[PDB]
C-alpha cells in the first residue's frame, strides 16, 4: 500500500511513536525518523531517579496479556523484574475494609460480574478489538454506568473502578464503556482483580529507553516543531533548527495540539476541537509512618470528591525514606476544574488522614491524560470519521486517542496501523 523508499516523519517518542518505528522497520520501512520535543523518551512512561533506584511518575504496570509489551521485550532483552504490588481499601475517613469479604455487597458485585462476562462472551463479542476502527454496539457508547444499568450490571463498577478511576481514566457517570471494556476487557480485569500484573525494576520508562536504541533511527530529541503543512503531495516540517520534506505524516501527539501548529483542514478542526482530556496529577512523596502496602480509597473516586487522593503507590517495601506517589484528578465534565493548589493541600490532609503523613514533595506532575470523545460525539461516528481520514494528505492518526490512554492499547495500534495502510 505504500512504498519502501518513504520518508516517513514520526511525531512523538512515546511508546506509540516508538512503536511506530520498531513496526515500520520490521516491515521494510527503513527511512522513518521519531521527532520528540523533549530531552528524553518513553512520554507518560517516566521513570525517575531517587537514591539509587527508579521510581514512577507515571506508567507502573501491565498484564500478562499485554502481548505486543511482550514483542517490545522480546526485541530489547527487557523482562518482567520489578517488585510485587499488593494493595489495601481504605475508607475516606482512613478505616482499613475488605470488600471482597462484605457478605452482602460482595455477591452482589461477583454476581454482575459473572452476568457482564456472559454478555461481553456473547451479545458484545468483538467490543475489545483495538482501536475504535470497527464499530462497536451501541450500547458500548453509552456512559459506563448507563451501559451498566441498561444491562442489569451496576455492581460490577466497584470491581472496574479501582484500576480504572483511580488511574486517572475519569468517572463511569460520563466516560463511554467502549473504552472502559477495551483497556478493562474481562480477561485483563481478571488479571487485575488477582493480582497478575507486570512491574519493572528499572521503570516502565527503561523498556523504551531500550527500544529507542535498537532503532535503526533512534529518536531525535528537542526538536521544536514550529508548522508543519501538506501541499503538493508532500510533508513540510518546519522546526527552530531545520525544515525538511517527507512522504508520510504519522502523529502520535495529542490531534487538538496539532491544530496549532499545523496546516489543519475543515475535518480535522472539526474533530479534533471536540477532543476532551483528564488532569491527573501525581505527587512524588516522603511520608512518615511509611505504609506497609499500596492503598485505594473508592470512597474519593466519587465525583463529589474530586482532587482527593484515590490511591497511592508503595514501591519500596524495604526502603522507608522511598517515594510513595500519589494519584487524584483535577477535571470532571459536571464540575469546576479543580487548582492545583488546592489538591496539593488534599495530597497533604488525605495522606495525614490515612497514617501517612507527607514531609516533602519532591516532584509532582500533571499529565495531559486519557484523551476521548464524549458519549455524544461518540455516537455522533466520531471514530468512523477520523478513521475514513486515514491517509488524507498522507498523514495517519494514531496515539491514545485513537485507541486507549495504555501502553500495550497504542503500541498495538502502532503495528496495526503498519498492516492496516502501509504493508
Ligand atoms: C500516572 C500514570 C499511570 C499510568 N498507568 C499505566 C498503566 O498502569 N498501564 C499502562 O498500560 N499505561 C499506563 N499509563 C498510560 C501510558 O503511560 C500512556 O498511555 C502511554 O505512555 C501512551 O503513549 P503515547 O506515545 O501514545 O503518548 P505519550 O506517552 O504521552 O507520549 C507522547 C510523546 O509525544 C511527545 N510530544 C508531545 N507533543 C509533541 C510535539 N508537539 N512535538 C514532538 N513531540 C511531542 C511527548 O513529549 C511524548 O514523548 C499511565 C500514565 C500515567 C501518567
Ligand atoms: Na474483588
Amino acid at each position: 500500500s505504500i512504498s519502501k523508499d518513504s520518508r516517513i516523519a514520526i511525531i512523538g517518542a512515546g511508546p506509540a511513536g516508538l512503536a511506530a518505528g520498531m513496526y515500520l522497520e520490521q516491515a521494510g520501512f527503513h527511512d522513518y525518523t521519531i521527532l520528540e520535543r523533549t530531552d528524553h523518551v518513553g512520554g507518560k512512561c517516566h521513570s525517575p531517579n531517587y537514591h539509587g533506584r527508579r521510581y514512577e511518575m507515571g506508567a507502573i504496570m501491565g498484564v500478562p496479556s499485554y502481548d505486543t509489551i511482550q514483542e517490545i521485550m522480546d526485541r530489547t532483552g527487557d523482562k518482567v523484574d520489578g517488585p510485587k504490588l499488593r494493595r489495601e481499601f481504605l475508607h475516606e475517613d482512613g478505616e482499613i475494609y475488605v470488600p471482597e469479604k462484605d457478605p452482602v455487597r460482595g455477591p452482589q458485585v461477583m454476581a454482575a460480574v459473572q452476568k457482564l462476562g456472559q454478555l461481553l462472551a456473547t451479545k458484545y463479542q468483538g467490543y475489545d478489538a483495538n482501536g475504535h476502527y470497527n464499530k462497536v454496539h451501541e450500547d458500548l457508547m453509552l456512559p459506563f454506568d448507563e451501559f451498566l444499568a441498561l444491562n442489569g450490571c451496576e455492581a460490577a463498577r466497584d470491581l472496574w473502578i479501582n484500576p480504572f478511576t483511580a488511574f486517572g481514566y475519569g468517572h463511569f457517570d460520563n466516560v463511554p464503556a467502549a473504552y472502559v471494556l477495551k483497556y478493562l476487557d474481562f480477561v485483563t480485569m481478571m488479571s487485575f482483580a488477582k493480582g497478575d500484573l507486570w512491574t519493572w525494576a528499572d521503570g516502565t520508562q527503561a523498556m523504551f529507553e531500550h527500544l529507542n536504541a535498537t532503532l535503526e533511527h533512534p529518536a531525535e530529541r528537542n526538536v521544536d516543531i514550529t508548522r508543519i503543512t501538506r501541499e503538493d503531495g508532500k510533508v513540510h516540517i518546519h522546526t527552530t533548527d531545520w525544515d525538511r520534506e517527507s512522504d508520510v505524516l504519522v502523529l502520535t501527539v495529542p490531534l487538538e495540539k496539532f491544530l496549532d501548529y499545523s496546516d489543519a483542514d475543515d475535518d480535522e478542526r472539526e474533530y479534533f476541537s471536540k477532543i476532551i482530556h483528564q488532569q491527573y496529577m501525581v505527587d512524588a512523596c516522603l511520608v512518615k509512618e511509611y505504609p506497609t502496602i499500596s492503598g485505594y480509597v473508592p470512597d474519593n473516586m466519587r465525583p463529589e470528591r474530586l482532587g482527593h487522593v484515590m490511591v497511592y503507590y508503595h514501591r519500596w517495601a524495604d526502603d522507608p525514606h522511598q517515594i510513595i506517589t500519589t494519584y487524584l484528578l483535577r477535571n470532571h465534565p459536571d464540575y469546576a476544574d479543580k487548582t492545583q493548589e488546592e489538591c496539593r493541600q488534599m495530597v497533604l490532609d488525605d495522606m495525614e488522614t490515612f497514617g501517612h503523613p507527607v514531609e516533602k514533595i519532591i516532584e509532582e506532575q500533571t499529565w495531559y491524560y486519557f484523551p476521548h470523545v464524549s458519549s455524544e460525539d461518540y455516537k455522533a461516528g466520531w471514530y468512523e470519521k477520523v478513521e475514513g481520514m486515514q491517509g488524507r494528505r498522507n498523514t495517519f492518526y494514531a496515539g491514545e486517542i485513537m485507541s486507549f490512554g495504555n501502553f500495550d492499547e497504542v503500541c498495538h495500534y502502532s503495528k496495526d496501523l503498519v498492516t492496516r495502510f502501509f504493508v
